[PDB]
């Protein structure tokens, strides 16, 4: 959890411009947390890239935890190795509002960062899943009360971030 570079925005929400595999590699954190889909495919985005940093070693170990335990449910979480990139990956489902899937269930998705004191996390629901990455930091502000170390990519998304909350 030896973390640098990143600005704090509430008494425990931080945030930097990195790539998060990149981030995980240096630090190797307790917690990564996975933007996760229910049946835990790690085909694109933030899941596809820690995915791929593991050389498809995190696909096949949730291909188990999947045919011993079903899929998630949207807002849920599982606990599963992080391999090179962290002691554990905590794979959270946000909703997929492209897909008709509830907006308030962003709130049930963060309320998982909270069984762990430090995280290095993605924004939920941010990308492919829909919602706008501004009021998913809103979400995470008002609901994660442990530390969060939040990796944005993108430098003109990080702006935007930092101006709206500061
Ligand atoms: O943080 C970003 O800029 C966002 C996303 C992203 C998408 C793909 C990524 N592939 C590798 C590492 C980081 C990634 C991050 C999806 C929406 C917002």
């Amino acid at each position: 959890n030896s973390f640098s570079g990143y600005l704090k925005l509430t008494d425990n929400v931080y945030i930097k411009n990195a790539d998060i595999v990149e981030e995980a590699k240096k630090v190797k954190p307790t917690v990564v947390v996975n933007a996760a889909n229910v049946y835990l495919k790690h085909g694109g985005g933030v899941a596809g890239a820690l995915n791929k940093a593991t050389n498809n070693a995190m696909q096949v170990e949730s291909d188990d935890y999947i045919a011993t335990n079903g899929p998630l449910k949207v807002g849920g979480s599982c606990v599963l190795s992080g391999h090179n990139l962290a002691k554990h990956c905590l794979h959270v489902v946000g909703p997929n509002v492209n897909k008709g899937e509830d907006i308030q269930l962003l709130k049930s998705a963060y309320e998982n960062f909270n069984q762990h004191e430090v995280l290095l996390a993605p924004l939920l629901s941010a990308g492919i899943f829909g919602a706008d990455p501004i009021h998913s930091l809103r979400v995470c502000v008002d609901t994660v009360r442990t530390n969060v170390y939040l990796a944005v990519f993108d430098k003109n998304l990080y702006d935007k971030l930092v101006s709206s909350f500061l």
